[PDB]
Formats: C-alpha cells, sequence, structure tokens
RNA sequence: AUAUGGAUUCUUCACGGUAACGUAACUGAAUGUGGAGACGUCGGCGCGAGCCCUGGGAGGAGUUAUCUUUUCUUCUUAAC
C-alpha cells in the first residue's frame, strides 16, 4: 500500500515549481539530519516543449522541442502523487544526496537529465508527463 | 536621446530556500483575468509624532534688609 516509489510521477504544489510535473527518483521516508521530514529527490520540467505542427520547418521544430529540467528536494506534503510512471534508470545514478550542496555537480546532473528527457520526448511516449498543466 | 559597467547565453531567455519566499539585474505581441485609484458612522483599547511637565550639566538675565544650590531664558536637525 506504498506508492511513493523510485519511478512515481507527482505534481509540485509549492515553491517556484508549483503546477509542474515531476518524477520521484530517491525517496527518504524517515527524514535525515537535514530536512527532518519525509522527502524525496525529484527531477522535473521547468520549461515544457511547445506544440509542433506539420507547417513548422526543420529549424523551428528543434527550437520548440527544447526542455529545461530541474532537480529539487521536496517535502512529501508539497507533492500530489499521480497514477503515472516514468523509468529513471537512465539518470538515477547521477542524482543523489551528493550531487546537491555543490554548484558544479548540480549542473552536471541537470544536463544528463535534459538529454534523457529530450530523447524520451522524441518518439513520443509518456505524453501526459510532457504536457503542461493548465490552472 | 544614447554609451559604458554589471547581469545573462555553447542546456539560449538567472539562481537559492522543504516551504512561507529571497535578490542589483535575470526576453514576452494579440487577447484575456485580477489588483490599486476606491470611500459610512460611533465606542473603548494599543502604538507613533508634536506639545505639556520634569532631573543633571554648560551659558546669559532677574531678585537679594532677610530667605531661596533660587526665578526666567538658550541647548535645534528638513525633503531625500
Amino acid at each position: 500500500a506504498k506508492f511513493l516509489k523510485a519511478g512515481k510521477v507527482a505534481v509540485v504544489v509549492r515553491g517556484r515549481y508549483a503546477g509542474k510535473k515531476v518524477v520521484i527518483v530517491k525517496p527518504h521516508d524517515e527524514g535525515s539530519k537535514s530536512h527532518p521530514f519525509g522527502h524525496a529527490l525529484v527531477a522535473g520540467i521547468e520549461r515544457y516543449p511547445l506544440k509542433v505542427t506539420k507547417k513548422h520547418g526543420a529549424k523551428k521544430v528543434a527550437k520548440r522541442t527544447k526542455i529545461k529540467p530541474f532537480i529539487k528536494v521536496v517535502n512529501y506534503n508539497h507533492l500530489l502523487p499521480t497514477r503515472y510512471t516514468l523509468d529513471v534508470e537512465a539518470f538515477k545514478s547521477v542524482v543523489s544526496t551528493e550531487t546537491f550542496e555543490q554548484p558544479s555537480q548540480r549542473e552536471e546532473a541537470k544536463k544528463v537529465v535534459k538529454k534523457a528527457f529530450e530523447e524520451r520526448h522524441q518518439a513520443g511516449k509518456n505524453q501526459w508527463f510532457f504536457s503542461k498543466l493548465r490552472f
């Protein structure tokens, strides 16, 4: 009866990313010395790709499909779990507790996440995840 | 009207905080939505400003047969 697993998709509810979909990578149920609460390490989308029609040229399609990712430690109370799933094995090793608290390692993980999201978006799958929420 | 500095970009249009949110900055046309402009009267209570009262001290003046370390007066600080 536990659903906050390592591939669950949730919606951020607070903190500059509210209304943006996210996928849980590493959960921490019994808190930690820092962040003494139930929290998860998540990677999400900050700038969703724009809709592409058949009239768009080669240059414009590549521009409109760019995705800007982010990584964040989020309290459980600030997430809204969904029923969707997204495999994270391609980038689970690069995001962890170590990659935070260091500016250089945060950017290295983000570009790896960006490449994974771009390839996932191409050859369309997980269409709900890449669709911007309307509110 | 315009230039320089700063900021931003090879992940093109910034990062931090669990969060409330923070910052020297940190593209946004049509169209749409929201806020400010924009609001009665009476009652007590809290707080601020000016005034009033008052202690010590540094100056000036008055009274002094007798008494009064005394009576009066100056000691101020704007927008931004």
